[PDB]
């Protein structure tokens, strides 16, 4: 349902400052590739680790959940 992913601080995620709901979330870099983020403000970066938010409506905007978490 959430994508379980975790990753470490020299990892890469993506941002999203169009689909988050805070600027602590991040998605994995699978789930941002299988999604849908054409014209938003997304950044690939390490974020000091994480866990992956897709999937979740707490804190990430539905129309940026990947095609595995929708
Ligand atoms: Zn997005
Ligand atoms: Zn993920
Ligand atoms: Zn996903």
């Amino acid at each position: 349902a959430v994508c379980g992913s975790v990753w470490g601080q020299n990892d890469l995620a993506y941002r999203c400052r169009t689909c988050e709901h805070d600027p602590t979330c991040a998605i994995c870099v699978p789930c941002f590739q299988n999604g849908n983020h054409k014209d938003h403000d997304y950044s690939i970066m390490y974020t000091g680790g994480g866990c992956c938010d897709c999937g979740d409506t707490t804190a990430w905007k539905r129309e940026g959940f990947c095609s595995r978490h929708k």
